[PDB]
């Protein structure tokens, strides 16, 4: 069974508005909540902002504003038996004491799956079947950071230099250039209303399929 040629989970109401992480190195936490928000919508029919601050403060196997992995975040939610809503545990952009409150719990996690390393076909199939998928990329180039439009490709991107965590919310094509639809956490003023289209099936450009995972619930 082949997946659809294009998919956009924003059209299905799976994707919350674009957030701004500020100076804190919490990309991993926004990536993780985005993937959880998608699964929560699929489960309950309700689209709700989940708490990246809950993750920043409480995932002891991560480094708060110094960075983290999404898989560690999913493990925390699984162990903790929940994650709070944004409303119950708001974002402040600095690491603080863990103040998780189970009465504000808005989602749970049964585990996570990792996409086979470097496999863009497997990533495509996972996005199609599951929903938004957490991904890591090389976002270090100024060409990435100044993105405004089109399908982003830069030969200098290094798939071994994973330095940013974002969310793949779909995939498709523009002017014949296959792409991934990527939600960033640098605010709506960045990119195209907070989004970037990144080259798809161009030899795993920017490491898009090197550290991709999604939560189960
Ligand atoms: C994002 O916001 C983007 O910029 C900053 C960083 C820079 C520059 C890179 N960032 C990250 O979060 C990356 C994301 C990956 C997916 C590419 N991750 C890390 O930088 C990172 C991962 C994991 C850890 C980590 N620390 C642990 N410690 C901390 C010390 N403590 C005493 C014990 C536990 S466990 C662990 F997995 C740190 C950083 C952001």
């Amino acid at each position: 069974g082949r997946a659809p040629d294009s998919v956009d989970y924003r059209k299905k109401g799976y994707v919350t508005p674009v957030k701004n992480q500020g100076q804190c190195g919490s990309c991993w936490a926004f990536s993780s909540v985005g993937a959880l928000e998608g699964q929560l919508k699929k489960k309950t029919g309700k689209l709700l902002n989940l708490s990246p601050q809950n993750l920043v403060d409480c995932v002891s196997e991560n480094d708060g504003c110094g960075g983290g992995y999404m898989t560690n975040a999913f493990q925390y939610v699984q162990k903790n038996r929940g994650i709070d809503s944004e409303d119950a545990y708001p974002y402040v952009g600095q690491e603080e004491s863990c103040m998780y409150n189970p009465t504000g719990k808005a989602a749970k996690c049964r585990g996570y799956r990792e996409i086979p390393e470097g496999n863009e076909k497997a990533l495509k199939r996972a996005v199609a079947r599951v929903g938004p998928v957490s991904v890591a990329i090389d976002a270090s180039l100024t060409s990435f950071q100044f993105y405004s439009k089109g399908v982003y490709y830069d030969e200098s991107c290094n798939s071994d230099n994973l330095n940013h965590a974002v969310l793949a919310v779909g995939y498709g094509i523009q002017k014949g250039n296959k792409h991934w639809i990527i939600k960033n956490s640098w605010g709506e003023n960045w990119g195209n209303k907070g989004y970037i289209l990144m080259a798809r099936n161009k030899n795993n450009a920017c490491g898009i399929a090197n550290l991709a995972s999604f939560p189960k619930m």
